[PDB]
């Protein structure tokens, strides 16, 4: 299994998110959302995009997860390492699953805001993967 890079950035991760942005088929629109999203941060923060969207990548990437775990015959909600490619997704989801909430009028708006704000560790996604090695911890 594997992606296709991104017209513009050559980019697989940015195809991923691509993907977790896309809603009822229209990539287009999921597409000119992302690259006005990676403008918006230019212009913002006068970095490459790319750079600030691995810097929140690596912010909200988790690396403690706590999932059932089926022991002796019961279940035990247990602490694990997640996968690499686990975190990614985790992440990218993250990432795209509170941008979706925010208020920005815009949802590139919306996602380069996100995006900023876990590239200077903060706002939700961030928060879901501190909470997330929170409880991974306590377990």
């Amino acid at each position: 299994r594997d992606v296709l890079p991104d017209p513009i950035y050559n980019s697989k991760l940015v195809t991923r998110l691509i993907n977790k942005i896309m809603i009822d088929g229209k990539k287009s629109k999921a597409q000119k959302i992302l690259y006005t999203a990676f403008d918006i941060i230019r212009e913002r923060t006068g970095k490459d995009p790319m750079e600030v969207f691995e810097q929140a990548l690596k912010n909200v990437m988790p690396v403690l997860e706590v999932r059932a775990r089926r022991v002796g015959g019961a279940n035990y909600q247990v602490p694990v390492e997640v996968r690499p490619d686990r975190r990614v997704s985790l992440g990218l989801r993250w990432l795209v699953q509170y941008a979706r909430l925010r208020n920005e009028k815009t949802m590139e708006e919306r996602l380069a805001n996100e995006i900023m704000d876990a590239a200077n560790n903060t706002g939700a996604a961030v928060k879901k993967r501190e909470d997330t090695h929170k409880m991974a911890e306590a377990n």
